[PDB]
């Protein structure tokens, strides 16, 4: 599944 090295985390935008 995707990996955990995105950038900018995801909060509630």
């Amino acid at each position: 599944i995707l990996p955990w090295k995105w950038p900018w985390w995801p909060w509630r935008r």
